[PDB]
């Protein structure tokens, strides 16, 4: 379709693990990755963090096939799934943890949806990009070799 430009660029695995640690993801959680790419975040959530449910939303068909293929080869089909669609339109209200690696302007556009649909205490973790106008509970630097990454953690209902 015709959604704001957000190309496929994945979060490095070390940053993926740190985003989930920072949000304190556990078995009780329901993790949504908005724009899931190859599915690495929801697969790590299910496989390493034992989450009861992980859902990736993805609009690109080639990416959906890779993600579904990755879910199968990791054996997590029970708990991890993909929703084909525009993340702007898909209901994310069941999420207890939402992960994002998008763009600051796309973060901006998502602000009404996040506030509308997410319950208080929902944690939202963003790789690299700020949610402008919100106050993060934490801002963390993650070193992956000689690369530095910033991770933002917000908590719905304590973000303003
Ligand atoms: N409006 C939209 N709805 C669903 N997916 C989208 C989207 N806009 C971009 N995407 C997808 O979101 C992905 C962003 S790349 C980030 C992938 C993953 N969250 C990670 O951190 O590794 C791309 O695969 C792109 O196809
Ligand atoms: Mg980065």
């Amino acid at each position: 379709s015709y959604v704001p430009h957000v190309p496929y660029v994945p979060t490095p695995e070390k940053v993926v693990r740190r985003m989930l640690e920072i949000a304190k993801v556990s078995q009780d959680d329901i993790v949504y990755d908005l724009g899931c790419g190859d599915g690495r975040i929801i697969i790590t959530a299910a496989k390493d963090f034992n989450v009861k449910k992980a859902v990736g939303v993805e609009i690109n068909d080639e990416r959906i096939r890779e993600a579904l293929a990755n879910i199968e080869k990791n054996g997590v089909t029970g708990r991890a799934s993909i929703v084909k669609g525009n993340f702007f339109e898909v209901d994310i209200s069941e999420a207890t943890v939402v992960t994002m690696f998008l763009l600051t302007n796309v973060n901006e556009m998502l602000k009404p949806k996040l506030e509308k649909e997410l319950k208080p205490g929902t944690r939202v973790v963003s790789h690299e990009f700020e949610i402008r106008g919100w106050n993060p509970k934490e801002v963390i630097k993650v070193e992956d070799g000689n690369m530095n990454h910033t991770v933002y953690l917000y908590v719905i209902g304590e973000h303003k």
